[PDB]
């Protein structure tokens, strides 16, 4: 079963972010944040810290009872489709809720 | 249910894209097609022709036999969250069997 922890990005120019990332077990699929351009992201290890490479990033809007806002997904280096779409499916199962 | 239309998109200097809609019973939540920039679909009615406006797209890589690819997913212009969250769980359910 799927698992979300707060986790920091980064990219270009030392742009930092914070996130959720997606995980199982503990194998990091992707990251979900509020910025564009993030190039990887510190993940915990025991350990200790592995930094992980993200893909281009899925800019996707939510409503909010502030009006739309606009989200991040950045999947994880090599992903297969499987955990590509159990990623997407758990996004969904989020969104729907609010 | 959800179901899948082919259908046709257009964006700026009259580039047009070929896709699948994404609807219920006639209503069109969302796009996927190869292509960034498309700004509207041109959606089949009874009738005839609506115009729906799209949100500026999410990119995502899948996997495939020839190397990864990047699709194109537009969500239609006021959609909810509800919606939006059904299409996110739908495209899940597709890629993770490719």
């Amino acid at each position: 079963k799927m698992k979300v922890k707060a986790t920091k990005g980064e990219g270009d120019g030392g742009i930092t972010s914070e996130g959720n990332a997606l995980y199982n077990n503990a194998f990091m699929y992707a990251y979900v944040t509020t910025k564009p351009g993030m190039k990887y992201v510190k993940w915990e290890h025991d350990s200790g810290v592995v930094t992980v490479e993200l893909e281009p990033p899925c800019r996707f809007v939510i409503d909010t009872p502030t009006g739309p806002q606009i989200k991040y997904l950045y999947f994880v280096k090599n992903l297969n489709n499987l955990r590509r779409g159990a990623v997407l499916g758990y996004i969904g199962a989020t969104v729907r809720l609010q």
